[PDB]
């Protein structure tokens, strides 16, 4: 479905994945589950993975849950790190690209794969691994690039943050949680941040139940020996 050639019109596989996970619901979700199993082969699931995340997931955060959902009742942990993997891969396309304040698609888009990315992963009690995404170092990194890449970031880690309230593991006062916390905590009170990122930290506080005031900031932004020798996520 990605790149969709020439042979693949006649039988429009991505015309069949399509019919899956459109007017989906809790209502046929059973039904459109055993019927991804019956009319999709097991070698096509990478495609059904590609248009997952990309055509429906990172323009329908209200459609999560459901989406969601449909990987508990299919329960294809092969197919569910195919998901997890084109996530990553979608996230990175993001990341890496050129920013701008003109843009608002590309940073909804961002968001949204965040708020998914953490549904997956952190709600289901599943590490973001470093090796994959480093969550704290890349707001590290947003720091020194500008406002520009920190606009970008704050509101996509606070989207996958948002998660860890249904987590078991990584609510507060989860070590990983409440550390990336602290650094968007010390990034709150900086005279350089932008207003609208000093709200998004303090709405995320409240959504994760906590005192931005209760937080423990850091001396990371001043780690400027840290700082430049970032492993760099971004553009």
């Amino acid at each position: 479905v990605l790149f969709q050639g020439p042979h693949m019109l006649e039988e429009n596989i991505q015309e069949k994945i399509a019919f899956i996970f459109n007017n989906l619901s809790q209502s046929n979700m059973t039904q459109k589950v055993e019927e991804l199993k019956e009319t999709v082969k097991e070698e096509f699931m990478p495609w059904v993975s590609q248009y997952l995340v990309m055509k429906r997931v990172s323009i329908e955060p209200n459609f999560h849950s459901l989406y969601s959902n449909f990987l508990d009742t299919l329960k294809n942990p092969e197919f569910n790190k195919m998901v997890l993997n084109e996530t990553y891969r979608n996230i990175k396309v993001l990341l890496t690209s050129d920013k701008a304040a003109a843009n608002f698609s590309d940073r909804s888009l961002l968001k949204n794969l965040g708020h998914w990315l953490g549904m997956i992963t952190l709600a289901k009690n599943k590490p973001i691994l470093h090796t994959d995404l480093d969550v704290k170092s890349l707001l590290l990194e947003a720091y020194v690039k500008g406002q520009q890449e920190l606009l970008y970031v704050v509101p996509f880690v606070a989207k996958v943050l948002e998660s860890s309230i249904r987590s078991v593991v990584f609510r507060p006062p989860n070590p990983w949680t409440m550390a990336i916390m602290n650094v968007l905590a010390e990034l709150h009170q900086e005279h350089d941040l932008k207003l609208n990122l000093k709200f998004e930290i303090e709405v995320l506080c409240k959504n994760l139940a906590l005192d931005i005031n209760e937080l423990k900031p850091g001396n990371l932004l001043k780690d400027k020996d840290r700082l430049k020798n970032l492993d760099e996520q971004l553009s």
